[PDB]
């Protein structure tokens, strides 16, 4: 037994469906908004867990041209799989593995003036290539970046004495782009206050998912948007305020493998946590916290074959226990998270009793998944498992 | 050839193999005369089922435990040779994959076994391995009738490809006080004295194993335990035995900033500092599996005793630290000692959890790296 060429197998009944349509239906959204502006998609942390490499492959047959990643980690894996796109790394690159991101022709984050100083005397001479730069600047945010002008400006000078480092882009981040307020239309400004006092690079990027769906910003010339490439609004407040409509593209599904009737006085699960007082059916899931479907969706409803139904009891490991109409038997197929927002399973009511965001919720989905990929009437696997 | 070995964020978990042999041996010297069947699933508790398999068949291991086929797979495929047992239940269609590749299976029901006899094709002619789960009281997958379970075995008498290799139950609460897992145990051996007797009898995970000697049965499936955690409070303050925490979680700072009075840190401006206060930028966040809960927990950065501030982000956790810190200093976000204030247990509390989904949570994007002695190996799942 060896790698899977083109779909992986897997072995247990429960999955994510992954639908590439509706991803590259959600970027056709953002490049009609801003016409004029390079879309720098977002495929950090595994494309939100949907699989960097199969979106990134995707978004390129339809366009892309440029990602954004936190990690160089995250870029050769994109570079080992035949992404020919520019990458961009917003994460802080150790200075000892510079070579490497030349070697691999990855474009890096500058976060400080230190940082250059490092990342230059790491520079071997072995690996001649441009080193293409993005400048981070901290407008109000708080996080990475250079927030004042003179250090921006001796950061440029630095660049330009060297041929081999190329200052490429400038950018910063919002932090409050999904709430109202002001904070963002002041670091706005304050981004172009600082960008006015040296020479424009190449690219000038400001706006994430929520600042590309609330603002044009025309000083920018590319955006980057993640979160809402995969279908999903930033927050209820930019959900309300915004006229597009945004298609959600996973499902996570798994298969009843036994029923059972508990007479009164039998309990379920860990804990003896919940107790029959009726004869009551439960179904048995092949899914659990190690999954990344956690304890605390205890209490909460998923679908099966259009019936609502409560899980019941501790969620295991690699089990949910749900409480049952008599017809349900095993083999039958339930939604635990459906690719619809105006759904009782939603990512956003998941992530209501989870009592986090809906990137929180994404992401807690883990390897153990298999990711089933649509596009059009093509289906085709990724398990990292059998990897 | 990939390059995982290497690694390129200076965020990570070291995981102690020493401490992982150090426990399992723990186990077999509590039970000499049983099989240690070491559950490594949900890939060993996060800490990577392929390299501690490996890892415990060095020293002595013969019996492993996972929850899917998949797993159990993946280990073969890896050069494990042990003899596997898969805990959950296997789709019937798929029944071949595991003939083949020499993996015991459960039988969770009578149906499900003739299911699986429809779906044999006699392209795998080899033993098909059977452990039959009893439901004792647990409430989950199982067989609760003595009848079923017979007619079961019958079944598998009569033919020759299928292999009566052995039973099992599972305790609900053998991790609290009370009678239920007595209860449990005597239902146990009630069923399995009403039919010829398997090579392998089984029943006690963690907590069983630190309480109870259970006589009656042959082999134990140790999970947590293994990786030196206590399967609840309770338990840690019963037993004598002493067990050897295997995971840390690193991350180096890389940028420190000076805030003054009224500037603001992360996204909702949750935190401003109103004095002048350092903070320090670590790359890890809640898509490594530091989850958002974690803001106003505890983190160690040379010594000193830091709070989370501001909201963590997918990539990025932001730190209250005194003035002399600086970039590349490290910082410990779960210690490998169970009285620290980064214990998993400590973390678990903040997660409102149990410490078995701390270490779940944490993703394939931290680098795993093993210590043996003074050897060391790192794995690093996306460079595959
Ligand atoms: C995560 C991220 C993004 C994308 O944000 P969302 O669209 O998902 O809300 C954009 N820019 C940076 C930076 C720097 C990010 O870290
Ligand atoms: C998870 C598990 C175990 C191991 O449990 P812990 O020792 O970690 O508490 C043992 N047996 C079964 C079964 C069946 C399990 O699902
Ligand atoms: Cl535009
Ligand atoms: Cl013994
Ligand atoms: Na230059
Ligand atoms: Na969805
Ligand atoms: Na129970
Ligand atoms: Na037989």
């Amino acid at each position: 037994y060896k790698k899977a060429g083109f779909s992986d197998k897997y072995y247990r009944s429960a999955y994510m469906n992954v639908d590439l349509n509706a991803v590259a239906s959600n970027f056709k959204v953002f490049s009609t908004l801003h016409p004029n502006k390079t879309v720098m998609a977002v495929v950090k942390a595994n494309a939100y867990g949907l699989g960097s490499v199969k979106v990134a492959r995707h978004l390129m047959e339809n366009g892309a041209t440029f990602f954004a990643v936190a990690t160089l980690d995250e870029a050769i894996e994109l570079r080992m799989h035949g992404i020919t796109a520019k990458i961009l790394v917003l994460g802080v690159l150790p200075a000892k593995d510079i070579d490497k991101a030349i070697q691999h022709r990855v474009a890096l984050t500058v976060p400080s003036k230190q940082w250059l100083k490092e990342a230059i005397k790491n520079i071997s001479g072995e690996q001649e290539k441009k080193l293409w730069l993005h400048i981070k600047l901290d407008t109000g945010m708080g996080r990475l970046g250079i927030k004042d002008t003179n250090t921006y400006q001796e950061v440029i000078e630095i660049i330009q004495q060297y041929e081999q480092l190329v200052f490429e882009g400038v950018f910063t981040h919002f932090a409050c782009a999904d709430e109202p307020g002001d904070m963002t239309t002041e670091q706005y400004q304050r981004f172009k206050d600082m960008v006015n006092e040296a020479i424009k690079p190449e690219y000038i990027h400001c706006q994430n998912s929520a600042g590309s769906l609330l603002m044009d910003c025309q000083f920018c010339n590319a955006i980057r948007p993640g979160i809402s490439l995969y279908g999903y609004y930033p927050s209820e407040y930019v959900q309300q305020k915004v006229k597009v409509h945004l298609k959600p593209s996973v499902q996570l599904i798994a298969n009843v493998v036994q029923t059972k009737t508990l007479q009164a006085g039998e309990s379920v699960s860990y804990g003896a946590t919940y107790t029959a007082t009726d004869p009551t059916t439960i179904a048995l899931l092949p899914i659990g916290y190690a999954d990344g479907y956690l304890r605390i969706m205890q209490g909460s409803f998923v679908n099966v074959n259009g019936h609502q139904c409560e899980v019941i009891g501790r969620v295991c490991m690699d089990q949910t226990i749900v409480k049952v109409p008599d017809q349900v038997k095993a083999g039958d197929s339930v939604i635990l998270i459906d690719n619809h927002r105006e759904s009782p399973q939603s990512v956003e009511v998941v992530a209501e009793k989870q009592h986090t965001i809906n990137y929180e919720v994404l992401c807690n989905l883990s390897r153990r998944l298999p990711r089933i990929y649509h596009d059009g009437d093509q289906r085709f696997v990724t398990n990292e498992l059998l990897k």
